[PDB]
């Protein structure tokens, strides 16, 4: 097992992964903020205040009531100032021909500002090939959704394995997974795990939570994705710090 | 085995499904146009010219370069004038809490204009319960993706069986399936099938094509979804009419 810093230098490491792993080591953070807010000012205030505490900001641009490309320009400024990657949680899940247009075009022009995007493997490897035709020239990466956090999730067994194969066979664009645990034994791949809170529980629509120690420590993932655990707290800064120190120590102790 | 017009009056039928089934019978069409274009002017001219030939217009609003809600206003006017439903092919595929916001909010406000949307079942039934919270009040319907047309699709076997099961358990909101064939023996559910062209072929990003006669006649689906077989043709009206008459005769011969 290697540190984030050593993993950033692996021969087969993707540039976007390497960038990520370098700033994770530098800033002592393996926390991805899930900025699930509907107003751009909120988004930008959270990105500014929490920037120093996070390795990555996961967006859902399609829930932003006042999206504009300028909001994303301002977000990029914050990402560069504070050193975090931008991850648009689009869950591409269509045929290659359709996802290609969805990633490059429309109002959102997701490929123009997102270091990372993600995709479901359900359509087969066409979904990755289609995204790649846009992502590769723009030097972007992709995460494949190998497991989900929600109750009744079908991303289990052979579906999970099928996700792992697809990532391994498309390593020039695929940099890792959204998963509940380590699913690949190859150190070049990132594992990012949502459905994380300090306290036990869930929501009224199928979400289930596990702690950072569980996820990073016992299950061997690299990075926690946390939304309401931070966003609903009163002091979002202290809450981010708490999650960061939780995920970081879990990591060091596993090392 | 009942005609569309008869199925429209089935006891357990959804009001949206009943509206569709009636206009299908009346207009002699079981063709859904996949309006896969990036210009609002092109979308609206296709919707006006092809409107009399189609039971439904399927959108990917996220590829429209000049989307405004006004554009959707104008599409609704045409949908009412010519009698077809509007189907946003968003493929919701996240936790219940996330998809509820993606459906209702953001720039697109999908729920405000789409009669129908679809969802992947991989998250478990929470994806449907989240969408339902917005859609049921708005008298909308949802399609569950039971099978995909693309090479390497993982929507098979127990995955497909789980989709049918989730459909049958949320029948107050779910009106049917995106599938390759008939997957449910209950006639209140609609079966819509993509990957349809008159000629043999595919694309270079994993799409696979079958004929209206195959998909409606042998495999027993209700409605063909057709993109490029119409859109890339010179005469899009003549193309639509060819696909309509193929799908309608296919259905007539089954009954
Ligand atoms: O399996 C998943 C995958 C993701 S990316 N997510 C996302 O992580 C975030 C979880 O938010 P939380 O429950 O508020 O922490 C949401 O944006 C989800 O859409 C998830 O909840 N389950
Ligand atoms: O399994 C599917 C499901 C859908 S909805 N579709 C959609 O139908 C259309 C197929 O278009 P064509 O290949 O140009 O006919 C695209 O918009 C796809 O997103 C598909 O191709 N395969």
């Amino acid at each position: 097992e290697l540190s984030f810093g050593a993993r950033a230098e692996l021969p087969r490491i993707h540039p976007v992964a390497s960038k990520l792993l370098r700033l994770m080591q530098k800033k002592e953070t393996n926390l991805c903020l899930s900025a699930d807010v509907s107003l751009a000012r909120e988004l930008l205030q959270l990105a500014d205040a929490l920037g120093p505490s996070i390795c990555m900001l996961k967006t859902h641009v399609d829930i932003l009531n006042d999206f504009t490309l300028d909001v994303m320009k301002e977000l990029i400024t914050l990402a560069k100032c504070h050193e975090f990657l931008i991850f648009e949680d689009r869950k591409f899940a269509d045929i290659g021909n359709t996802v290609k247009k969805q990633y490059e075009g429309g109002i959102f022009k997701i490929a123009s500002w997102a270091d990372l995007v993600n995709a479901h493997v359900v359509p087969g490897s066409g979904v990755v090939k289609g995204l790649q035709e846009v992502g590769l020239p723009l030097h972007r990466g992709c995460l494949l959704i190998a497991e989900m956090s929600s109750t009744g999730s079908l991303a289990t067994g052979d579906y999970t394995r099928a996700a792992v194969r697809m990532a391994e066979e498309h390593s020039e664009f695929v940099v890792g997974f959204i998963s509940g645990s380590r699913v690949s034994m190859k150190p070049e791949f990132l594992h990012l795990t949502p459905g994380v809170q300090l306290e036990a529980g869930g929501d009224n629509l199928g979400q289930q939570y596990n702690s950072p120690q569980e996820v990073i420590g016992k299950r061997g993932s690299d990075i926690i994705i946390v939304g309401r655990g931070i966003i609903s707290a009163a002091d979002r800064l202290e809450a981010a710090e708490m999650y960061r120190k939780a995920a970081w120590e879990a990591y060091l102790s596993r090392l």
